[PDB]
């Protein structure tokens, strides 16, 4: 849905209509072991920002960002406070890496009035907010424990839960209508996009779970991440739109995301709500990742290395 920038925020913030989310999951590699999260989300946050367990959420799944269901969903954000129709605002501590998936999460569930924070590091650089005037450079954070919550009522209720949004592993892998790539109107039927970078497609890179393969399966105009953000956030709307239409990507036909886990495959989704490439009903997204099209799919699909 719409980005906002930081400073009218602070605007926006003096009143509790905006529940604010914080989306911060890292990948699990031996990096960032031991940065996590809500241990470090519970030392500094937002006035009135709350976690979501991204992994407690979808805690049944093989593939462990896989989307939950609607009754593991609404039945924890009434103990976070959310209505139905109460708007809503993402930060990420990371630049852009793990925030779309929430927002792109309550697209499936019939929510609107949601918004993702374009750039942190100037909220970090902001000088304070109308609210908590006389403390200059505080008030921005909130360090201290999380404490009482009252649960909401009346609860969240989802109306919709538009599915159509997302594709089974064997939606993508029925492309087999069809399978000699673009010269087979993959390029006119379905145009994916894979947000692997273009050293994991064109050819072969290391994979996360380096056992299987790693490529650019058929028929994806691929769109890697850097393509638009910039350091700490996302391009211009037109810049979006040039970064597209200077390739062959264009909202003329059905459009489907990939990555790993999804956890990033909707940026391509959030950039493209932006430019407008396509249809919010329709921008769908495959969950299942080149994990899945390696794992559990058949060896024919896989693109050529060098």
């Amino acid at each position: 849905s719409k980005l906002i920038s930081p400073a009218e925020l602070a605007k926006r913030l003096s009143s509790k209509e905006t529940k604010i989310f914080d989306a911060t999951w890292y990948l699990p590699t031996p990096a960032n072991v031991g940065k996590n999260a809500y241990d470090n989300y519970m030392k500094k946050r937002i006035p009135g920002a709350l976690y979501f367990d991204i992994d407690a959420v979808n805690t049944p799944s093989k593939f462990p960002h896989m989307l939950p269901s609607p009754q593991t969903f609404e039945n924890e954000l009434t103990k976070l406070g959310v209505s139905s129709d109460s708007p809503i605002v993402v930060y990420d501590t990371q630049g852009v890496f793990s925030g779309p998936r929430l927002v792109w999460t309550f697209k499936v569930f019939g929510h609107d009035n949601v918004q993702f924070l374009n750039g942190f590091e100037a909220y970090t650089q902001l000088p304070g907010i109308p609210s908590r005037p006389d403390a200059y450079t505080w008030g921005i954070w909130d360090t201290q424990v999380p404490g009482k919550i009252d649960p909401a009522d009346p609860p969240y209720k989802v109306t919709k839960a538009r599915p159509e949004l997302v594709k089974s592993f064997e939606d993508v892998l029925a492309i087999v209508e069809k399978h000699n790539g673009d010269g087979a109107k993959i390029r006119n039927e379905v145009t994916f996009i894979d947000a692997r970078p273009n050293g994991r497609f064109t050819g072969k890179d290391a994979e996360p779970r380096a056992e299987l393969s790693s490529g650019h399966v058929p028929g994806a105009y691929s769109i890697a991440f850097p393509e638009v953000v910039e350091n700490g956030k996302f391009k211009s709307p037109e810049e979006l739109k040039a970064l597209f239409a200077s390739k062959g990507i264009d909202g003329s036909k059905p459009i489907i995301s990939m990555c790993g886990s999804g956890v990033t495959a909707c940026v391509i989704d959030l950039a493209l709500e932006i430019a407008g490439i396509g249809s919010r009903d329709t921008n769908a997204v495959y969950d299942g990742s080149w994990t899945e099209w390696a794992q559990r799919a058949p060896t024919k699909y896989i693109v050529k290395e060098e």
